[PDB]
């Protein structure tokens, strides 16, 4: 048992990493209208609640979102039959 020159050979190769950032809407939190213009509260991936941002409906590239949201708001707001 003597250590003269230990020769070890191994290959793993692990090159999988990249730093990138993208903007993706999460869901419709609130909605407001001003000067005959509709707007919605968008939330980009990473932006905290306090970092919420408002955008025009014409920009809202997600109609389905609004449709669903209306479903929740309907229940929230008191008024099913009586307008």
């Amino acid at each position: 048992g003597s250590h003269m020159g230990k020769k070890t050979k191994r290959t793993a190769d692990s090159s999988s990493s990249e730093d990138e950032e993208e903007y993706v809407v999460e869901k419709v939190l609130d909605r407001r209208m001003v000067k005959g213009q509709v707007e919605y509260l968008l939330k980009w991936k990473g932006f905290s609640e306090e970092h919420n941002t408002w955008e025009p409906e014409k920009n809202l590239d997600c109609p389905e979102l609004i449709s669903e949201f209306m479903k929740k708001y309907k229940k929230m707001k008191e008024g099913e039959n009586n307008k």
